[PDB]
């Protein structure tokens, strides 16, 4: 609610004459300040922050609320011939292929105070109890035959939506709030950890037995998350509570992409899935992408600028 | 909110005589200004911008939210006895046919500084986290007879939504925004990649064994997507961000339709379908179109121009 | 409803001259003043609280409206080669893993009178009555062959909502308000009492016969809990009345929680999982935290500083 | 519908001058006069009152509407070795534990006249005739074989919605108003007049043969209900009209919990539940709390002050 | 809608002075005049009526929504040892036990002329045509075995809302409407009329075969229909319309409450139920309470007293 | 949409004096003008008639929106010994009982024109094209055993809202207007023409084998339609149409029920029901009940007044 509170009437009267100019102001108790800039990133990974700063003349202090709108790219490679045996990676044989595709994401946004303390209040990603629905079934039947059959039955039946990637806040402090993206599982129902005793690890593997590349062979496009194919658009919201006084504060927002290399080999007879993990991906391939971008937050000028 | 904030009240005066007109005008916070242009291509795919640019007193940035309201046809081609046998190419021989028809699209819209460092804030078809509901049932049992019968059920129910085309964000920057809409399945559930050993890919087989022309044994208008019979119409919207005293920008959007060639051959006994990837279909085809709409907008005049 | 009410209209006038001033103020009977402050832990659990004052002419005694936003860091913690034998604590042998989650959550808000009687009036998460849907069946049924076979089965169907976790207001008293949130049960079906004679406690059982280590075989990310991948994130709300002279109250967030040790231990044939309670943990792991944030509340200033 | 109806424009002058300030007042038929306060009890059962005034200039008698939020803890007590064998209660031996726990919640609120003869008008809990969904189904059928199959089956679904705990309005007065809140049944289907022949009663039976401490085998937390873990609040509202010339009058809330004694004892191969009712719990643990919180309502002061 | 329509603005002036003050006033069409009072009865059943005027100036006649809130108490009373065998009556033998409950409910509201023809327009509980869901399937079926199996299958299924009590206006002219409330069946599916060949009516038998008291066998609480452990609680309304020049009305309110008699006897074996009517039940256990509260509408002050 | 349009201003001025008292109405476009009347009849139907006159500048004619709403009491009357052998009708024996039941209601509203052609625009209750879902569904099925099972199944699910009573306009004209209400089918599916070969007519047979009284085996309160225990209470709107120059009109409202007898008889061994129709119930009854209310409506004074 923000009621129109008074008016304030001034006069511009002209030399010597009568009044020339009626100027009319009403008084808000809530003002809207609005500033908005961008930056982008070596991996081109956009982050952008749009900071509403709330002049509320009933208010101890100045707020802000800041929404953070991020663009980090899957960075989904393929690459020829990715450990067919051991660690030889040659280009030329095409019996294997390679996939480095974002397992799991990190953003961390961070206050940095110069001449006020200013906090973090709020995170609007915030962690909810996820429910489930329990449905429990008991079942008495008897029969007549003509001898007599007795069946007794037990039912159990669990429902719940699985997200694709699910968003965690793992941190938030009054000087940073970290959040984490981590990829749950397939629509098909497969994990990364998810291992068949010949089959390897099937997330990707578009055709069990398929006469194809083994690039063609890697689900892509519309089979896999919109985080895979595309990359990662978190909405973030930060309210920033600083004191009356505050010239200057500092926003940084890190994003950090961890991708795994989902290894589509050809076996003699069959194909096969394995996910190499973040740490053991060769550093050739940046498995892991940990960028920043910076803006100067000017509360008196009431601006943000990528710094 | 876009509160009235206050008025300013002016008179006209006659020549030596009282007040003959008064003229009020409220300011207000939020002024829009609209303009909307649009542009066509060589294979009639328009580009329609529609720029409002935000004059707000509250801000220290010019602001302008864009909608791009795009048409690229599918060019749902239709070519006589297409590659019978290897790469012969008659007109005469109608055993079989080719249709052209457009698995991805791909739109790419470009921020062309000019006098400012104009920034591309937000794309609004972003990336979302599209999830499933899944539903475990576990049921016991036991039996009279009269031995005794015991029975044991594991069910896991997956249910989502999965639409013709999948629209991924696949790039967003301060300059470029790209999207791809790749082609995952049709509405029976067959996929490009999808192949049966005796009948090849069945994506738009109208009759399994149809004594009918290769033509009319292609599923065509309403048995196929809209974006196949029609064409393609994302609307699309983006905030850019620009310094007070900006004057001129570019913004290029780019329309990219690939299209893949469903060959339709009459086998001796049975029909046949065969899904040639857009790197190989010919050339006289045109199986990628790439072309650009441009538009100038004027942040002082507050107008979009087609170049 | 927050009606207009009356308008006070004052002029301000120059020296020996005429009104160059209007000035108008709507007199409303509800008046917010907004203070917020934020405060950390040396465990990185955040408090911050968001305090409404209503200045209510209509009103005998002064009251506040408190939100309280928390991030209590779940505090997941991975520890090598925990109490494989006996209480025996190698970093060394990788046969088991102990993992630290916290399985139930407290949070203490303590009103410390200072100068008047201020009380709680009200905590708004409040205990629900949880309701389940009942559907009771009796089913009839005879048979012709051609003897005679008769049929009736009674099943009774239990449908309910299932949280993560059950959050439950423990305690409310005019002077402090204690809330806690304990683990029910994971998304399959298992919850911290749960044993299985061979395999022990499976609540984050990744893999029953899985060749991996320890701490892969145990469930994170997406898979577990959002409270227990990251952390927990309760809004609260608490209605202050105090008389009318109040200047200065204290408002005490305590935070606690309380963490369990899930051992993932490798036996000659299977894994096995123990749930080693609270109480059980080597305090060298600081399985109970129990931490405060202070506030005081300026009823005259109609501030919140952290104390 | 609150219609501004009239306003009231008086004039503040100076001494021998001009008009130096314009009060105007809006008239309004409704007028709010809210007013607050709570009390605490020594089983630490608090009791809030907020009372809205309605001054109605359209209203012969003055009116009051009372939102009562209670807390009243379940209590929820464990006692060490409780009636192993007979009556006898040793804390040393643990083979058996007692729960106390609240069965059925009671809540008076009472309207005490002083100077005029203040009527309680309406209650806002009150009883709602519950409905079911039955759905009758009969089925015919017959078979061809090849003798002939005949069938008939009748079914009866009878789907409801059963909450936890039932509150019922037991008594509505002038002058005092009585709810009852008893316990149904457990979410299982458990109620607390089972019985098994072996088993006992299982309304708490976390497992039917496990190696715990007899507490440990109790449910406790999220696993049974939120008034048995936490505690009851009831959010009430009863519409009070005296006549004009009301000074003051007095309300008292009185809050009654009644407990039993959920006794698990440990046989010599079953584990065994038995429901010990409220007057046969011995007086030692004070299974009946029967507390009460006094409020005076000035009506002229238009305040509500815990007496 | 009620619009504005005009203002009245007056002038109070001071002695030989100007205008000291301007008293507005807006004329509505509808003006809304509440009184509201409440009465008792000797068995505790309280009736409110809360009336508000419609002083309409687009009207002919005066008129009045008057809303009545009921409380009759269920009156569930218990007697030891009611009629064991014959009509003897001891209180001490307790094989058998008696719950006067309350079948039927019936509310009066009588309109009594006094200086004016007032006349009762409508009565807001209103009987309607309650609809059920039909779903017939009919299925046809043919098998290849390898003779051919022939099935045809017809099934009809019914789905309705079924409340414990039915409200049912039974009478409504001018001067007195009628509405009656009736036990339609429990949530079991047992009726007034239900009767076992050997164990009788089972409306509220708790246990089949259960070694407990018989009042402990008797369903209370949760486990029968608010309006039997609780009491009845009508909202009803009316609208009075009366000529303009009408002085005084009277308004009866009569509460009647039908209560018939659960016997739950203890056989040699079997427990039995068995429902004595309210005709039947002896005069000392008052099963038909018939009482009325009195309420005069003064339609010139505008105002309700209980008389 | 009812815009204020304009206001007009006069003034009041006192003798020889300055203005006194500012007169402000503001003229609106459309006016309500509301009368309303009741009348009873012999047995006991009332009728309402409530008429908003609409008060149209923008209107070549008068327009009345007339609600009319009513109450035709079910008539449900039980007679001792109704046929038991012919047409013998001794009150003595009591093995057959009748019930005189309302199977069809008859609502006329006529318009009467005195001086204007006054005629009627549109009747509320319309007939509507009453919709029902079908889901036709084909089944394929081959089998393996090891021979080869091949099955083929058609099924038509058809789902429908019955009623039990369907209201139906018969007839709408500019004079007269005429709706029926005849009962379609009993929750059970029992329609008035339905005939068992033994049980005779069961649509309210409490007891297939009862022992009770005739009147205690048919159905009454709860277990019957709610316009068959109390009344039918149609909500009915009428728009009439006038010249500028009409003075009064008369408004007829006739009411009446056909009531049938359904006989409880009570065989030898079974009991038997049978539906008399209303043209074969004797005189002496009642059973075809036709009343009238007339109302005049005067359009310049706008009243309903009963005449």
């Amino acid at each position: 609610d923000n009621p129109v509170l008074g008016t304030e009437v001034t006069f511009e009267k002209d030399e010597n004459g009568r009044i020339v100019k009626i100027i009319s102001k009403n008084q808000y108790r809530i003002t809207i300040y609005n500033s908005v800039d961008a930056g982008d990133t070596p991996n081109d990974a956009s982050v952008s922050l749009d900071v509403d700063f709330i002049d509320d003349k009933n208010s101890g202090e100045m707020g802000a609320v800041a929404s953070i709108n991020t663009f980090i790219p899957s960075g989904l490679r393929y690459v020829e011939g990715y450990k067919y045996k051991g660690v030889t990676n040659p280009i030329y044989k095409n019996l294997s292929a390679g996939m480095l595709w974002p397992k799991k994401y990190r953003v961390e946004v961070v206050n940095i105070p110069i001449d006020q303390a200013t906090k973090i209040i709020t995170a609007t990603p915030n962690n909810n109890i996820k429910e489930k629905q329990v449905s429990d079934t008991i079942s008495y039947g008897f029969g007549g035959s003509v001898s007599i059959e007795a069946n007794l039955a037990y039912t159990k039946t669990t429902t719940y939506d699985q997200p694709d990637y699910e968003t965690s806040q793992i941190k938030k402090t009054t000087k940073e709030a970290v959040w984490d993206t981590s990829f749950v599982e397939t629509r098909d129902g497969y994990t990364p950890n998810s291992w068949n005793p010949v089959y390897g690890n099937q997330m990707f593997m578009r055709g069990r037995y398929s006469n194809v590349s083994p690039i063609d062979n890697i689900k892509k496009g519309g089979e896999v998350s919109s985080l895979i194919s595309g990359g990662f658009s978190p909405k973030m919201g930060v309210v920033l509570a600083s004191p009356n006084g505050t010239k200057k504060s500092q926003f940084v927002v890190r994003v950090s992409r961890m991708s795994d290399m989902y290894i589509m080999r050809w076996s003699g007879t069959e194909w096969g899935g394995e996910n190499e993990i973040n740490q053991n991906v060769p550093k050739e391939y940046n498995a892991l992408m940990y960028e920043d971008v910076k803006f100067e937050i000017d509360w008196e000028q009431r601006t943000v600028r990528t710094i």
